[PDB]
């Protein structure tokens, strides 16, 4: 009973979370997941500022109201070569990664590793935070409040 959460640097408090190395988070799960990091789904404004500080990914993830990819460099296989916060317009499917926003994080680039999941609750899952540098933090708990996300 294990969940891997790959996380990134924070940029103006915004970061990306990928669950189990696949697009596998629902919108409800994403809000609960960010809540476990004492975080919220970023607003479009928060994501734009994060982008201006150096944030980009090549993965669709939830923000408040939309599913986006922040892009700095145009890459043909990431957000169809677009730059800026690319908004997913048409998709059949509902599961993506998520972005999260931690208001207490540093204002610009914070590429230190994540060493806690401070607001997860009691549960049976071994949740492992996997940083880009491989370092890991694991704890037994749960963050999913909606049964259909479990
Ligand atoms: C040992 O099994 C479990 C332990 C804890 C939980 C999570 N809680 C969270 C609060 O509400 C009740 C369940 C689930 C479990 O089995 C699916």
């Amino acid at each position: 009973n294990q969940i891997d959460l790959n996380v990134t640097c924070r940029y103006a408090g915004v970061f990306h979370v990928e669950k189990n190395g696949r697009y596998s988070i629902s919108r409800t799960e994403a809000a609960d997941l960010c809540q476990a990091f004492n975080s919220t789904l970023p607003t479009m404004d928060q994501m734009k500022l994060a982008l201006s500080k150096g944030f980009e990914t090549c993965r669709y993830g939830f923000i408040e109201g939309n599913v986006v990819i922040p892009r700095i460099h145009p890459n043909a296989i990431c957000a169809a070569n677009h730059t800026g916060v690319y908004i997913l317009v048409t998709s059949n499917t509902s599961h993506y990664d998520t972005y999260c926003f931690n208001a207490s994080a540093p204002p610009e680039e914070d590429c230190t590793s994540v060493t806690d999941l401070p607001n997860s609750f009691d549960g049976p899952v071994t949740i492992t935070i996997v940083n880009r540098d491989g370092t890991r933090y694991s704890k037994k708990g749960e963050y999913r409040t909606h049964q259909e996300d479990i």
